[PDB]
This record gives structure tokens, sequence and C-alpha cells, in this order.
RNA sequence: AGCUUUGCGCAGUGGCAGUAUCGUAGCCAAUGAGGUCUAUCCGAGGCGCGAUUUGCUAAUUGAAAACUUCCCAAUAGCCGUGACGACUAGUCGGCACUGGCAAUUUUUGACAGUCUCGAGACUG
């Protein structure tokens, strides 16, 4: 709604002169007297068993005030984050360029916009089977992203 | 959380500040100011006009260099002498001075300088 009001250097300079003049006058007088849409990303990594990388991902999720989950399974790590656009962009730039995995590769499965946040805080869930992770994702209403990540992992393993 | 890029105003230093700079209530703008470059062209105002804050303090000239009373006329002990009284020609107490008060015991200065651990010594 509001627009930024910028001026040229000369105009500013005139203001400075006036400002200093006013200041001098005063001095001389003192001496003389996440709502409306939240960005939700979901990335798929081959191996997330490293404690240092998981701690760095948890620190990047907690410092950016973004919620979500990090589910681990048999060669399928689904990291879902949700928050603002700048926090999601910083998390994607950290997980795509700063977080060095290497046969272990991390790629972003999906990145969209939702109405509100689903999870409360970043909880590192763990499940050896995919049915428990699917039930944990459906308990918070995010089973479609986990199913899409599992289908993308199956298509990457088959092809 | 640290760090970095950049600008404004403000704070500090430095720097220039009569080819130094702003002011404009004038005038032509990134739809485009204005090229002699580059005129399928650069891209910023063009070029007029109006001119170069405030405060401290010194110094100079002059009779006087500006901070809220002059002047007059004037001012705010002794030795002796003459009377008076007292005590036996003398003495005492008070009054004024018709003369004096720089020559050893009193008031016209034998004073000054230097040194040592209240005291002493040396010199002129």
């Amino acid at each position: 709604v509001t627009l930024g009001v910028y001026l040229t250097k000369k105009e500013q300079k005139k203001l400075r002169r006036q400002t200093r003049r006013e200041a001098q006058k005063e001095l001389q007088e003192k001496v003389r007297l996440i709502s409306q849409g939240v960005h939700i990303s979901v990335y798929r990594v081959r191996n997330l068993s490293n404690p240092a990388k998981k701690f760095k991902i948890e620190a990047n999720a907690g410092q950016l005030y973004l919620t979500g989950v990090v589910v681990l399974h048999k060669d399928v790590n689904v990291v879902v984050v949700e928050g603002g656009p700048k926090a999601q962009k910083k998390f994607k730039r950290l997980m795509l360029h700063r977080i060095k995995w290497d046969t272990n590769k991390c790629v972003l499965v999906w990145e969209g916009t939702a109405k509100d946040r689903s999870f409360g805080e970043m909880k590192f869930k763990q499940c050896p089977t995919e049915n428990m992770a699917r039930e944990h994702f459906k308990k918070h209403g995010a089973e479609h992203y986990w199913d899409l990540a599992l289908s993308e992992s199956v298509l990457e393993s088959t092809d």
C-alpha cells in the first residue's frame, strides 16, 4: 500500500543544511536561555543420519522461526519446513549449497504456499516403515507431501 | 548471533572552500535535461539568474573606539617665662607659651652584611 519516498542527494543536502541550521538555532536557544499465506517447502535427502548436519538443519529451522518436521526412513529423509518466504529461501540456500551431503544427495521435492502452518515446532521424527511416517504426516494433515516424496524416491530408485 | 554492501541525517577527524560553492519564488527532465563525441546516438538535469552562516577575541588609528558624575574654599611633650593655691628665699599640683629642643645616660638611631649547630663566630 505505502510507497517509499526517496530524494536525490542534492535535495537531501539541502535538508541537512536546514537540519543543522535548526539544530544550531535550538542549541543557541538552549545556551542563550506467516499470516495470509505461508511458504511450505519439502525436500528429499538420501541419508540424514549425520548428527552434525541434522543439528545444523535444526538450528537453521529454529533460528529462522520456521516450523515443520524431519522424518527419516530407509533411504528416504523428508524434511518439511514452513514459514515466511525469506526464511524458506534461506533454508533452501542452506540445504542446497551450504549443507554438503557428499551417493547421498538432497533435492527439493516441492515448494508451495499454504493458508496457515500445520506443525508447531520442528520435531525430528523417526520411523523404519513408511506407514508410520504416513500416519504421522496425516495426523498433522501433510500426508500428500510425504506420499509425493515417497513416489519421487520410488521413481528415482526405479529409473 | 556475528560480519558485509550503501545512502541520509547527525557526531568526530581530515580536506578544499574566488575556475571554490550554493540559492532560485526562473527555466528544459530518465514518458527523457542536454551533445560538436555515439545522431537505431549518449543519459542527466541543461543553462540562466542571486551571491559567497554565526560566534569568540585581539590589534590599530584617533583627543575621545561609546555600558546607565564633575569641581570648588577648608575639613571630618620637656626646659624657662606671668599670675593662682598650699608647705617651710626654696619646693609642690593645674593654666598659656613673648625663646630653644641632630654633640657621650633616654627621641633624631653604631648600624649593616656573612656563616655554623634557641645559641655562637667573622667583616665593614
